[PDB]
Formats: C-alpha cells, sequence, structure tokens
C-alpha cells in the first residue's frame, strides 16, 4: 500500500504545516501537524476542556462506529517549546492520503496548553519519531508509520515541505519526480528515539565549507534551524546589524537586509537553504526588526534540523530494520 497527502503552511511564515487526516467511521477529517520529533497522535476532541478549544476541529469518538476506549490508558506530553497536552486514548481507523491503519491509538486531549488553544489551525499532532517516545501509559502505543510499515510497498515515508507553498508527505514509496540529482543517505541513531544523524558541516553564503560533525535531529514539528552557537554566530556575522536579543529570545536582523544562504552537509552532498527561507518577518507587527530562522541550540541540549532546513530538501525517512535518512536537492 501507499499514501500521499498534501501538507499546507498554516500562515505566511511557514510556522508549521497541516495535513488532513481521516479519523473514525464515518470519517472525521482533522488537520494535524506531522511531527518527526515526537511519537504521539493526539487530537482536540469532544473531551477537551471547553475553555481550551478556540476554533479547532474536534474528534468526537462517540460519533465513530469504529472507536473503542483503550481502557485505563492515559497520555501526557511536554514539548521543547514549553507546550503540553494530556488525556485518554481510543483506538480507531486512521487514514492519511489513502493509506488506512485500523486500531491506531488516537490520543484524545482532555487538556491542552495555551499555545495549542491559541492556534485555531492545528487540530492535533501526528508523531513520526520512533515509538519508544510514545507517552501512553501503562501500555506504550505505536505511531501511525510503525502500524502501517508492514503493509507499505517500502518501509519509508518522505517529507517534501514547501517554501511559502504546499508540499507533500508520501508513505511507502519514493517519488523520483519530486527531487533533482540523487538522494544521499546517512546513518541514524535511534538511541534518543529521534531521527538523529550527523551533518558533515556547513557554509555561510558563498563562503568556504567548514568540515565539522554536527549531530542533530530531522524534526518537521520544529519551525527553525537550531545549531551550535559557533555556527549560528558565523552565519549572523555576515548580516549587517544582526544581533542576539535576550529580550526577543534569539537573533534578530534588520528587515531591510538581504540574507545569505546557509549550506549543510549530508555526507559528501550539500543542501543549500536560500537566504529568504531564513526570514521569519517582523518581531511584532510593523517592527523593522525581523526574527532569524537560524538560532542557537545552546540550552536545548540537541541540534534541530527543523522546517527551515528540511523544506530546502526532499527528505526520506527510511524505516528499514536499520533506519537511515536520505536528502536530495529539489
Ligand atoms: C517535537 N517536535 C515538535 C515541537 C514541539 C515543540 C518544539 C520545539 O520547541 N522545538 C525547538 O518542537
Amino acid at each position: 500500500s501507499t499514501g500521499s497527502a498534501t501538507t499546507t503552511p498554516i500562515d505566511s511564515l511557514d510556522d508549521a504545516y497541516i495535513t488532513p487526516v481521516q479519523i473514525g467511521t464515518p470519517a472525521q477529517t482533522l488537520n494535524l501537524d506531522f511531527d518527526t520529533g515526537s511519537s504521539d497522535l493526539w487530537v482536540f476532541s469532544s473531551e477537551t476542556t471547553a475553555s481550551e478549544v478556540d476554533g479547532q476541529t474536534i474528534y468526537t469518538p462517540s460519533k465513530s462506529t469504529t472507536a473503542k476506549l483503550l481502557s485505563g490508558a492515559t497520555w501526557s506530553i511536554s514539548y521543547g517549546d514549553g507546550s503540553s497536552s494530556s488525556g485518554d486514548v481510543y483506538t480507531d481507523t486512521v487514514s492519511v492520503g489513502g493509506l488506512t491503519v485500523t486500531g491506531q491509538a488516537v490520543e484524545s486531549a482532555k487538556k491542552v496548553s495555551s499555545s495549542f488553544t491559541e492556534d485555531s489551525t492545528i487540530d492535533g499532532l501526528l508523531g513520526l519519531a520512533f515509538s519508544t517516545l510514545n507517552t501512553v501509559s501503562p501500555t506504550q502505543q505505536k505511531t501511525f508509520f510503525d502500524n502501517a510499515k508492514a503493509s507499505l510497498d517500502s518501509p519509508v515515508f518522505t517529507a517534501d515541505l514547501g517554501y511559502h507553498a504546499p508540499g507533500t508527505y508520501n508513505f511507502g514509496f519514493i517519488d523520483t519526480t519530486a527531487y533533482t540529482g540523487s538522494i544521499t543517505y546517512t546513518a541514524v541513531s535511534t538511541k534518543q528515539g529521534f531521527w538523529e544523524w550527523t551533518s558533515t558541516g556547513y557554509a555561510v553564503g558563498s563562503g568556504t565549507f567548514k568540515s565539522t560533525s554536527i549531530d542533530g535531529i530531522a524534526d518537521t514539528g520544529t519551525t527553525l534551524l537550531y545549531l551550535p552557537a559557533t555556527v549560528v554566530s558565523a552565519y549572523w556575522a555576515q548580516v549587517s546589524g544582526a544581533k542576539s536579543s535576550s529580550s526577543v529570545g534569539g537573533y534578530v536582523f534588520p528587515c531591510s537586509a538581504t540574507l545569505p544562504s546557509f549550506t549543510f552537509g549530508v555526507g559528501s552532498a550539500r543542501i543549500v537553504i536560500p537566504g529568504d527561507y531564513i526570514d521569519f518577518g517582523p518581531i511584532s507587527t510593523g517592527s523593522s526588526s525581523c526574527f532569524g530562522g537560524i538560532q542557537s541550540s545552546a540550552g536545548i541540549g540537541i541540534n534541530i534540523f527543523g522546517d527551515v532546513a528540511l523544506k530546502a530538501a526532499f527528505v526520506v525517512f527510511n524505516g528499514a530494520t536499520t533506519p537511515t535518512l536520505g536528502f536530495a536537492s529539489k
């Protein structure tokens, strides 16, 4: 089997991407944030505290003839941005882009933190990291990908995120029309439950490539690119008037600037992030200070190849017995 679904930016900055997901019978379609940095499929629901719902589409398990309470199961998750959610669990039929899993754990939110309530565009998350990170207790549950894997033509999914444009998530096949040149594959460690890999280095604009190992995670659920402070300082030093602002919480730059590109290594290959991808717009409406898309990972404890980096590539999440990542230009 295969599936193919379009993923669409939630706003003009590509702050996140939403993908429609069919849950239950008859189908209830929710727009979920596909997150390769977490392993829970959770939704706004008929159980969510009413004051914490503001415009989201909700899953109502009592309206699904295939929904079954997973008796005794709870979940509770805290993300790297300080957001959180928790609740109970149903199993139900979940389809993405024509690919159907029966008996998928659908984690129904009873509580969500303010950032989720305040974002009317995201109806929940679909985790695509390794199932070892799933929070359901006392019986840990599998991701949608892990449950689909055996049925797929090839045990893979791909992320093809757009810059200010829709893109695609494919499951079970590699669309050889969606990228240029060849795919370069690189080793993955699953020891922390992430798609963790080691970049071979970086360049700033037209500068020389610096060969240096950068361990990090391919994370579709993180907006920006978070890298070691040395690398980030070297990038922003090439932008007149850029500075790290403790009050704003990262590097800012004059909105009048033209940003240089950023290149990262994948083995002997190179992925170029155009400068425009690194512009996240005014810090507040009408400000001439703009927020940078490359930020320090210092304090986070891990480097994160988020959407800024991933949207410059066609990315293969290879879930073979030994997982690997693939990157192609496009
Ligand atoms: C786990 N991937 C999605 C997500 C939630 C919060 C964050 C984050 O803070 N990244 C820096 O990422």
